[PDB]
């Protein structure tokens, strides 16, 4: 019997997962030809990244119609069969929703583009007059999360340079301003038209977002890494009206659906806010995912995500901005294997939910070497080249060792949105699921082991001393060790009689072993 | 008796005619459920585009095994009980020859690319070494037809890259050497073994190709559409060598074989010598398929058909590579319909033979509003999304107003849109004023009343917006303009037998009519 609080999702990003007319664009055909793969490995449900009418600036999150469904991924039919056959394979469907920002495409931003100054069309946005004697300087100092000013100014109707507006993130995502009460109308109707289709539930982007200080002040930290978190900018008190509305809208329905936040603040307080009973279900850890490989840091981390999130929170080792995992903790691809294959192993074996990224259960490390024009990460033309971006986890997947995409399409190789290198096959899915050893099956052997062993309802008891190089702790009747040292470990008597049930390679160095007890 | 001087033949795309089977693709038990209507209609033989087994890249047209059916359509034994049953209703079977290129996926070229350079598994295909300093540039400034360069380079296996091969089309579709003896010995048994199972005859894919100039000459008109013709890449002398072959071959069998080429050239002189009486029995008359709806540029096309065909030439308005007659006319669904009735009403009075390709009959129009994800045809990825492709022509067919795909099956290949019901079969057949029982009422009449030799006869001018002929005591008038019409007493007492338009002697605005002289009547 399903129950969000126990799910594993994986997270399709369906521009690379599989592309079924051959055009170097994964796509919704394609994810169709792949749902018996995700369901096959055990997972729970799935999250799509957004699929929506987009021009692709920030591949998606910058959206121009939040009612269709992008041309270059299919049809609203195709999305229908979608859910369809997901939910005839047990799956839950969560769709992104974007809600702070749309593209600079999108009708609403071209109306106030082409409305005067104080204009309605330009309220439900973020327009100020520039500072300086000509309006030359921003409105203020913030910064986009991408680098460069957060303010883009225009041209008004006499052709001169007029207004700034505000975009967190690239000029072409204009943030809306979401004191306009047409702002709230047009996303309750996105959340209703999509859960009409079957959809289960939203991952909320840039949850933090929405609502900025009304007064819009300068950051007094300044710009830049040093300048620390912008209060003014994020993690506003009124985004908590925001939750309990669409919180209570969710569960009108039968089951009640289901939202999960992307929320990145840096005080614990401040997050636990989001996760009230009548607000957000839940938030990801992201304490753990940003950690190095460290047995104080992993433990610190993963006490901290329990206590915020109420004993069952939604864990998570990688997604589509961050580094892969075989490479974040290859510091070497051997390294950075056996240490993937250890860290999925005890994250499957927290209370709560898990988010797997697509390829994480192939052990796929992150491209780093993409030529600088392949290269299409917003961050990376908006840095200078100074900051790679994020295109290295998002290379179009491998399903087999042969073809000239690896079976991602039937296609030639340069027909793929991004490159895939010529190694890329060693890691193919149906090399993997041919080989018990491989991290695929150990991925399908934790989700059949978890399903079987463990129950939410056994909360963590910590075995293991603060501080200790091995990690370990009790839940029901299996007990979880993670030697994180160079050194074999032998559990002391006094945890109980141990008979392993499996290990992500005593408890050899740099593995994780479940037992029963 | 049934002659291949005035056949009707039908053209079935069979991924898009009926699907049996249920999987969204047209096969070979749909085709088989749909014989009785292809015979009702008023053919006398069909045409299959490519049914072998190939991986689809180009749609059957890269053919990865020459002896056997596509599984995805049917069986060998299959495809056996489809020629009885059409060969039963009288209809005559022709199949598809490609023998410029192969799939990639076929074993002889799947050889060639694990063997080295020199050996005599690439020596059957063309690889050369690239120009440049390190073999990055192609060997030839050759464009392919759907895009780009007409060369791919490979991976030696040292892991360098090494040769480039070419393709006329696709990438997946490299092009043999036709001075290679093993090619030629290939293709004769693949004759040999389709007509020993009853095939009547093929229709031949790139006729103009199969040799290139030994020398693989760089075009010297640069690339792209105004380079002109490449006259190193095309329509060489040995070419010819090769149609007097199979035909020779075909001439022993009795009756004799049948080949209709599908020839591009740029001059109609150069048509002719495909034509000649120990080469090919007829090829398609392109002319007239590429003109607007324009009575001047129709005659020109049919006068100059009528020439190199030798007076009884192969006509045809439509095939799988170009946009429906009713968007080519329209270009608009009315005007578009009313030019495609009175042009098919035309062809079909034409001296010859007609090849009808299938949905036509329907008058269906091009689908031209596709989702990116749905286009399949190799032109929009190779043209980066500039040029649409094919797709539009190959929708699957409507054949009831009822069904979510409109009684093709029980997703498709290609999305059908939502109005595609309007066209659907069965609803044609019921109204007697459909373009579906225009092509019945025009076969009908057309057997009955053009079944002999007779050849056309030009009539008095009369205006620049009327074309108008006589063979024998039938009379054919079609009015390209905007005004009706009035014949000239001149031409004769005229009683009509039908128009491509529902009581007067006058010709309506844009249609066709077949008369009778000699009825008795005023
Ligand atoms: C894209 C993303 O930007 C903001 O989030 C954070 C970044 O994702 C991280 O780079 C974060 O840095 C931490 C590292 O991840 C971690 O490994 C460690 O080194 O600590 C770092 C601390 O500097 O920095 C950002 C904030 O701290 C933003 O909050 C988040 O919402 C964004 N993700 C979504 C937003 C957009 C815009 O629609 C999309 O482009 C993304 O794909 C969404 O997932
Ligand atoms: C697919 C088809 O390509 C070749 O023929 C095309 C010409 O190369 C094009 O230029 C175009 O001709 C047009 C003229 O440019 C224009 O001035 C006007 O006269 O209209 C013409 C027709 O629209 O279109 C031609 C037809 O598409 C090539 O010569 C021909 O053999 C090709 N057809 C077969 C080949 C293959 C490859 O195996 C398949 O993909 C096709 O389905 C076959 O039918």
């Amino acid at each position: 019997a399903f129950s969000w609080r126990d799910a594993v999702v994986y997270q399709v990003y369906l521009r690379s997962f599989r592309d079924a007319n051959g055009d170097g664009i994964g796509d919704l055909g394609g994810l169709s030809q792949g749902l018996d793969a995700i369901a096959a490995l055990g997972c729970d449900a799935i999250w799509l990244n957004p699929c929506y009418a987009s021009p692709q600036r920030d591949h998606g999150y910058d959206i121009a119609d939040y009612l269709t469904i992008d041309p270059a991924y299919g049809t609203l039919e195709e999305f229908d069969e979608v859910v369809r056959r997901a939910h005839e394979l047990g799956l839950r469907v969560l769709m992104d929703m974007v809600a702070n920002h749309c593209s600079s495409d999108h009708a609403w931003f071209q109306a106030a583009l082409a409305a005067e100054p104080g204009s309605d069309e330009r309220a439900r946005f973020i327009f100020r007059d520039g500072l300086g004697p000509d309006g030359e300087l921003p409105p203020n100092n913030w910064d986009s999360v991408f680098g460069g000013l957060a303010w883009t100014r225009v041209t008004e109707r006499d052709g001169r340079p007029g207004q700034w507006y505000l975009h967190s993130f690239d000029t072409s995502q204009p943030d809306f301003d979401w004191r306009h009460p047409a702002v709230a109308e047009h996303f309750e109707n996105v959340l209703r038209f999509w859960f009409e289709r079957g959809v289960d539930g939203f991952r909320i982007d840039v949850a933090h977002g929405h609502f900025k200080d009304a007064a819009l002040p300068d950051h007094p930290g300044g710009r830049g890494p040093d300048a620390g978190h912008n209060h003014g900018m994020w993690d506003q008190p009124e985004v908590h009206d925001l939750y309990r509305s669409w919180r209570a809208l969710g569960d009108a329905y039968e089951p009640e659906k289901y939202f999960v936040g992307e929320i990145w603040v840096p005080s614990p307080d401040r997050l636990a806010d989001y996760l009230r009973p009548d607000e957000l279900h839940n938030a990801f850890s992201f304490d753990l995912l940003v950690q190095p490989w460290n047995a104080d840091r992993f433990r610190k981390a993963i006490e901290t995500g329990l206590a915020v999130g109420r004993g069952w929170p939604a864990w998570t080792l990688a997604n589509h901005d961050v580094h892969r995992a075989v490479t974040r903790y290859g510091q070497d691809l051997d390294r950075g294997l056996r240490r993937a294959r250890a860290a999925a192993a005890l994250a499957l074996a927290l209370p709560g939910s898990m988010y797997l990224y697509q390829g994480e259960e192939l052990g796929l490390p992150e491209v780093l070497d993409l030529p600088d024009a392949a290269r299409q990460d917003p961050i990376w033309t908006r840095s200078n080249g100074t900051e790679l971006g994020r295109d290295g986890c998002r290379i179009p997947l491998p399903w087999t060792r042969e073809g000239r995409t690896f079976g991602f399409s039937d296609a030639a190789a340069a027909t793929t949105w991004l490159p895939q290198p010529a190694w890329f096959g060693a890691f193919a899915r149906a090399t993997q699921a041919a080989d018990p050893d491989s991290m695929l099956s150990l991925h399908r052997d934790l989700l059949a082991t978890r399903r079987t062993h463990l129950r939410g309802t056994e909360p963590i008891v910590w075995l293991s001393p603060a501080g200790a190089e091995v990690l370990a702790f009790r839940r029901g009747d299996v007990v979880v060790v993670t030697n994180f040292g160079s050194a074999p470990f032998t559990p002391p008597s006094a945890w109980g009689a141990l008979s392993p049930l499996l290990a992500s390679q005593t408890v050899p160095p740099e593995t994780t072993v479940w037992s029963r007890l």
